[PDB]
């Protein structure tokens, strides 16, 4: 009854930076060739979406944000072969076109069709499927999940298990997979190692989950909000430290605690200074540091390259290094088989209409993941 | 005639920065417990030794520099078990104590007994074996090879094949092993890959040798001195580019040539700007960049962490990542078995007394490696 037709629905439109989202009616065009229109079931609030509001992450406005979500296919455009109406799906903020040099590389996952490096805020064809008050509205990372319906390119959606609980598995679309993969796939944490995790939000807790799964003997959580420590220990941290408690810089503290530096460190905040601190606290000859946090737009850090010359490895990754369309269904299957848990990340649940309250909870430090239900 | 006694011999003393080496008589104490006195045969002129003269690398002065060398054991102190009088040896500017956490780690080679991080310019016991004009003279990296005799700690010397040609294998003490290992062990260049090498001196040519040995399909040499290109092609470069020939920054040129970025890049110069350019020119999702060059003392580079967040890996290494005492004898044996060539690196051979002329050849751009003979 809606196939081929414009759908009018509610969405959370961001008209300008540093303002509440506006819950109001938008028009969602039907999918074109190789596009998929999705009815949203649940979406999480990730710090990246707040970065859009704050101007930390620059993408064209006005915009429908949201990128960590799950829903049910409402209709498919001409030529779609990988999903069907009625399928449960997770939108992929990093596409997997399967044809570019990165998709063909055994390690790479940052597909060249991404909308991150040179943000356009469009579908792959350079146009928008959203109208609001008669005005075109930008997409976000080819997902735009803060809406009752969205349209994504086929390379930006994965079919998942038909029995999946969408109010939980939406976290596999961003925060869980990012943190878990950063530990198990990017860093390749080893049994018996010592790890340090900077930032104990949804993504940092997922890093801890991955470090424990990889068998780390010590996992040191680092956060300036000590209210985050109890859940960090629940999911695997052996000891938590607040940098504000110490007179010395925390990388000196962590080097002392690890008897000369940690094996693996992770920056999961998004600050230039903590990226450098995290690199410095890994052991100078064989340590590995992974950047996960998003830096403020266009800003450069400063560092002494002797930190690298002694032997450190420094790297970063999007989405935990996972090839998105191959990996998301497998991660869902693994969740259904109880191989990892998502409940520890979910601290609050709200209806989509209370999106602004959900962002207030994030900004206040009270929440990890709030899940919004449509 | 000389065991247990002070040796008066010729050495090249550096009394202060930015002055020629002073060829004069020095006095070399006999070895104490666990020390080894070596009567040098050949020593190479490495850019690192020039960095001491120029103030790029800070180490206590006055000093006997030189660290890339080979000689013959004159005497051993109490407790030495790994070499004997008459053995051919190569001093190790990175020690291998075998006891610290780095030596025990499968990947690490930057032994915690090194004299680089906190330069003292002494023997392990904190004292000097050198006097000149009645003044104590500092050691350099526990080697000090610009002298007819030196004294090193046992952890800083390796015994090598009694039939080795010392006037060639001295290069295994630094330049060859550093460059070759940076490609084959640190970067782990893969066959069919595309590589970019910034700096075509002795170390950069050794990187090229390693990239070719690893089966790279394309090896792009980068140098502002085009006189370096002919030898780079002889040892495996498929193409050479001079940044000053182009209106665009060279990272953009290299990204275009490689159809979107190289697989492996190497900075083998020692400039902050080329360290960042080398990182930028590897492919953003799966590229690897290795810093080999020595940066100017205490200076920080500036970089955008988005270069790492997309997926790049940035690392550095001392001595090609080789565990020094284990690897040097094996590299000499490999040379004797004809597994790699050293002659392409040697452009000049001069008597030790012509040390200053040898440094003039390096500074003028004319030489690769000058070997000084005693
Ligand atoms: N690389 C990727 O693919 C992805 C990156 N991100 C980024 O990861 C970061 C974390 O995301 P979430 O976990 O949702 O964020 P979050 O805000 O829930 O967690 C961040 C934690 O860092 C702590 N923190 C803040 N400043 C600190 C400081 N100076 N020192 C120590 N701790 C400090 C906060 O108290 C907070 O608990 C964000 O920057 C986000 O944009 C998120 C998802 C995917
Ligand atoms: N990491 C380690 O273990 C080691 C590091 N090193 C360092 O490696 C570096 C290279 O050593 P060598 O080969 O002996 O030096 P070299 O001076 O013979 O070679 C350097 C090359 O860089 C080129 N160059 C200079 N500025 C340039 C620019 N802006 N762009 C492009 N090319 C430029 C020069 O023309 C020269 O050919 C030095 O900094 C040295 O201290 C050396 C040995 C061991
Ligand atoms: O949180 C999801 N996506 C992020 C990934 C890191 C760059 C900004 C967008
Ligand atoms: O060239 C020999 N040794 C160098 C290695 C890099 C740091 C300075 C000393
Ligand atoms: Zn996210
Ligand atoms: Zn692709
Ligand atoms: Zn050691
Ligand atoms: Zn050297």
């Amino acid at each position: 009854s809606t196939a081929g037709k414009v759908i009018k629905c509610k969405a959370a439109v961001l008209w300008e930076e540093k303002k509440p989202f506006s819950i109001e009616e938008v028009e969602v065009a039907p999918p074109k060739a190789h596009e998929v229109r999705i009815k949203m079931v649940a979406t999480g609030i990730c710090r990246t979406d707040d970065h859009v509001v704050s101007g930390t992450l620059v993408t064209p406005l006005p915009v429908i944000a949201g990128h960590e979500a799950a829903g049910i296919v409402e209709s498919i455009g001409e030529g779609v072969t990988t999903v069907r109406p009625g399928d449960k799906v997770i939108p992929l903020f990093t596409p997997q076109c399967g044809k570019c040099r990165v998709c063909k590389h055994p390690e790479g996952n940052f597909c060249l069709k991404n909308d991150l490096s040179m943000p356009r805020g469009t579908m792959q064809d350079g146009t928008s499927r959203f109208t609001c008050r008669g005005k075109p509205i930008h997409h976000f990372l080819g997902t735009s999940t803060f809406s009752q319906y969205t349209v994504v390119d086929e390379i930006s959606v994965a079919k998942i298990d038909a029995a999946s609980p969408l109010e939980k598995v939406c976290l596999i679309g961003c925060g869980f997979s990012t943190g878990y993969g950063s530990a198990v796939k990017v860093a390749k944490v080893t049994q018996g190692s010592t790890c340090a995790v900077f930032g104990l939000g949804g993504v940092g807790l997922s890093v801890i989950m991955g470090c424990k799964a990889a068998g780390a003997a010590r996992i040191i959580g680092v956060d300036i909000n000590k209210d985050k420590f109890a859940k960090a220990k629940e999911v695997g941290a052996t000891e938590c430290v607040n940098p504000q408690d110490y007179k010395k810089p925390i990388q000196e503290v962590l080097t002392e605690m690890s008897n000369g530096g940690v094996d693996f460190s992770f920056e999961v905040i998004g600050r230039l200074d903590t990226m450098v601190t995290a690199l410095s606290c890994c052991q100078e000859a064989y340590g590995v540091s992974v950047i996960v946090g998003v830096p403020p737009d266009s800003q450069n850090l400063s560092m002494n390259p002797m930190l690298l010359l002694s032997g450190r490895t420094w790297k970063g990754a999007i989405f935990g290094g996972f090839k998105s369309k191959d990996s998301v269904p497998k991660l869902v299957a693994d969740f259904m088989a109880k191989k990892f848990a998502l409940d520890p990340l979910i601290t609050h649940v709200l209806p989509f209409e209370k999106i602004n309250e959900g962002f207030d909870l994030l900004r206040s430090g009270e929440s990890i993941r709030t899940i919004l239900t449509f």
